[PDB]
C-alpha cells in the first residue's frame, strides 16, 4: 500500500522511516508532466508512495506513451530509498519494468531530487534526462521543489 | 605515465558519454584536497576528500578517507575505480563505492561515499562538509557529504 525499504520489518532505516513520515503530506497528490517530441513523447506520472500507473502493477513514476496510451513502469515504491541533504531531499524508486535493448536489461528505476522551495508544498515537477548508455545503473532523473526538503 | 583517476562502469569503449563530460567538466578540482575533522572521541574524524585522485596515504586508491584521529588508522570510503557521476539542473553527484568492508555493520558491505555538489557561482570548490552516516541498513549504506562548486551550476 505505501512506500517499501530495504530490510524486513524490524530491520528497517529509522533514518528512512521518518523521511516517509516527512513526505506523507504528498501521498495523496499526483505530478505530472508531459515532453519529448514524436515518436517518443511522454507523460510521467510520479507518486509518493501511492500507484500511479492505471495498472495496479505497483508503480511509484509512469511513462505513458503519448502515442498510443502504453504505460511503461519507471520504478515501483516497493523499492524505494529515501535520503536527506542539507536543502534536498533524494528518492529512488527501483524495479521498473525491464529494458528490451539497454542496460543489459537491467529493470528500469527513478531519481526523484527534491529541492527546497520554502514558499511550496509542491512544484515544478520535471523530468531532466534519462541515461540509458551504460552497462548497468541506468536511471531516469526528474526534479521538484517542496518545502518538505527544507532543513 | 599519468596520476590514476576515476574509472566509470564498463569497459572501455562502453562507458557513459555523459559521465565522462562530466569528469571533464570538473578536471579543474582533480588537483585540489578538501579535508573536515567532525565528531567527538572516541569517535573523532578526519575526512579526505579528493575528485578522481588520491585521498590516503597508502596508494590504496582511495577518493575520500575517514582518519580515526587518535591513532591515525586509514579506513577508505570510497575508491575513485569505482565512480559513478550525474547531474541535475543546479547539481552533481559523485559517488565512490569499494571502500573498505563494514565489521559489524550493513551485511559487511563495502564502504561507499557519495557527494552532492551544488551550484555556487562565487566559488570553484567551498565548503566539503560531511553530512551524516547512514549504517543502518541491511544493505546500501553510505556516508553523505556536500560540497559547493560553480561547476555544478546551470
Amino acid at each position: 500500500k505505501t512506500c517499501d525499504l530495504v530490510g524486513e520489518k524490524g530491520k528497517e532505516s529509522e533514518k528512512e522511516l521518518a523521511l516517509l513520515k516527512r513526505l506523507t503530506p504528498l501521498f495523496q497528490k499526483s505530478f505530472e508532466s508531459t515532453v519529448g517530441q514524436s515518436p517518443d513523447m511522454y507523460s510521467y506520472v510520479f507518486r509518493v508512495c501511492r500507484e500511479a500507473g492505471q495498472h495496479s502493477s505497483g508503480a511509484g513514476l509512469v511513462q505513458i506513451q503519448k502515442s498510443n496510451g502504453k504505460e511503461t513502469v519507471v520504478g515501483r515504491f516497493n523499492e524505494t530509498q529515501i535520503f536527506q541533504g542539507s536543502n534536498w531531499i533524494m528518492l529512488i524508486y527501483k524495479g521498473g519494468d525491464e529494458y528490451d535493448n539497454h542496460c543489459g536489461r537491467e529493470q528500469r528505476r527513478a531519481v526523484v531530487m527534491i529541492s527546497c522551495n520554502r514558499h511550496t508544498l509542491a512544484d515544478n515537477f520535471n523530468p531532466v534526462s534519462e541515461e540509458r548508455g551504460k552497462v548497468q545503473d541506468c536511471f531516469y532523473l526528474f526534479e521538484m521543489d517542496s518545502s518538505l526538503a527544507c532543513s
